[PDB]
């Protein structure tokens, strides 16, 4: 991927296949997330069918296609305002002592001779927060972890993130049956005037959405800090927030995101017609040497990292200040209970948006 990347940088940092533009650079891939007004985000027409969906003429879609994320102004941050001041860091560090104490009693479930940290760790603790966060109790764990990997690219279905089935009608049903037992910022969604579709919606995306990315910051962190061999400097120098930032950016959770022009535009030296997918690959943005010194290198306490791997402009992720908040506490945990880790075996989440891992197979030495 990342020779790739390279080249493209290189020599096409703005690429049209015949099909879509692929953008590889860092100053066009935040040319492109921060130009919300030529570059839409409404890929699934929640804002051509706003008001058939509130007005019931619309009575059966799929919720996930109709959140904050799939939409533009006024409607995006209207639909945001609802819940931007619950993940904010300010009101997230209310919940520090919550999230270190879930963390330390998933490190007791490891069995430091051999076993999987995505599986004992990383999996866990961003279903175990958000459950808490929104008041909607986790009543079976493993259809929880189902849910949660739902969540993908799906070819042909422009800004849709949801595998559907019966798995995702489940979900649905479980939404249903928990709407009205929920923390504030549920009952906000709940009571506004939202049409039914989506609430649901909305709800999914933050109940789902972000466990996955979570884990796999989580999981990546790991296995940079093991292969670099980071975990003594990173502990001794107490460079937790910067090395955390770095691992962001040198295996973002998320490789890409996509948009479409809403007219002709240029973006260096090419011209996009109206109507257009431009892929803006934040992988290879995170790497530009123009912005990053030394870019193919991990340097734990890298200063300046403006990375993009929670976006750029009105929809910069969200859960951002909460998916640090998890990550430092599980590291920082994590190294202070282990004293040497020997990584037996990986599997890789297998598709094409999504960077992590499915299994890390560790041996561990506790102190
Ligand atoms: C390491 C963890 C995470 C990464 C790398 C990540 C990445 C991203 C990115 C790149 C975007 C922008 C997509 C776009 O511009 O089209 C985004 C948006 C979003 N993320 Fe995350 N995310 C993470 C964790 C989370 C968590 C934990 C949650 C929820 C609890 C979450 C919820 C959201 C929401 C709701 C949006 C839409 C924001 C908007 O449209 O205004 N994410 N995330
Ligand atoms: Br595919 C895919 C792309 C972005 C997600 C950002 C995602 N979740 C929370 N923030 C999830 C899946």
């Amino acid at each position: 991927m990342y020779d790739w990347f390279s080249e493209m940088r290189k020599k096409d940092p703005v690429y049209y296949d015949g099909n879509i533009w692929q953008v590889f650079s860092y100053r066009y891939t935040k040319e492109v997330l921060n130009n919300f007004s030529k570059f839409s985000s409404d890929l699934t027409g929640y804002h051509e069918r706003l008001e058939d969906l509130r007005n019931g003429k619309i009575r059966f879609d799929i919720p996930t296609r109709y959140t904050m994320l799939t939409s533009d102004p006024p409607l995006h941050d209207e639909l945001r305002s609802m819940s931007a001041d619950i993940f904010s860091p300010q009101k997230l560090q209310t919940l520090e002592t919550f999230i270190r104490e879930t963390t330390r009693s998933l490190l007791d479930s490891i069995d430091p001779r051999e076993d999987d940290i995505v599986k004992k760790l990383a999996v866990p603790l961003p279903i175990i927060v958000i459950s808490k966060i929104l008041g909607l109790p986790i009543e079976d764990k493993e259809k929880f972890k189902e849910w949660s990997d739902l969540v993908a690219f799906r070819l042909g279905k422009p800004g849709e993130i949801f595998e559907l089935g019966k798995k995702y009608l489940e979900l649905i049903g479980y939404v249903k049956d928990h709407l009205n037992s929920g923390t504030e910022v549920v009952s906000r969604v709940v009571n506004s005037n939202l049409s039914d579709i989506e609430k649901l919606g909305y709800i999914i995306l933050l109940l789902i959405a972000g466990n996955e990315t979570t884990t796999n910051l989580i999981s990546n962190s790991v296995i940079d800090f093991t292969r670099f061999n980071l975990w003594q400097r990173i502990r001794e120098e107490n460079l937790y927030l910067k090395a955390i930032e770095e691992a962001l950016r040198y295996s973002p959770p998320v490789m890409r995101t996509v948009r479409k022009t809403k007219e002709r535009v240029k973006l260096g030296d090419q011209t996009i017609e109206e109507g257009e997918y431009v892929r803006v690959w934040i992988a290879s943005a995170n790497r530009d040497e123009e912005v990053f010194h030394d870019g193919e290198k991990f340097i734990p306490d890298r200063n300046p990292n403006p990375h993009l791997s929670f976006g750029s402009g009105i929809h910069l992720c969200l859960g951002a200040p909460l998916a640090r908040l998890e990550a430092r506490i599980a590291i920082e945990e994590f190294s202070k209970r282990f004293r040497h880790i020997e990584i037996l075996d990986t599997e890789k989440v297998p598709n094409e948006v999504l960077n992590g891992y499915k299994r890390l197979v560790v041996r561990l030495k506790s102190n």
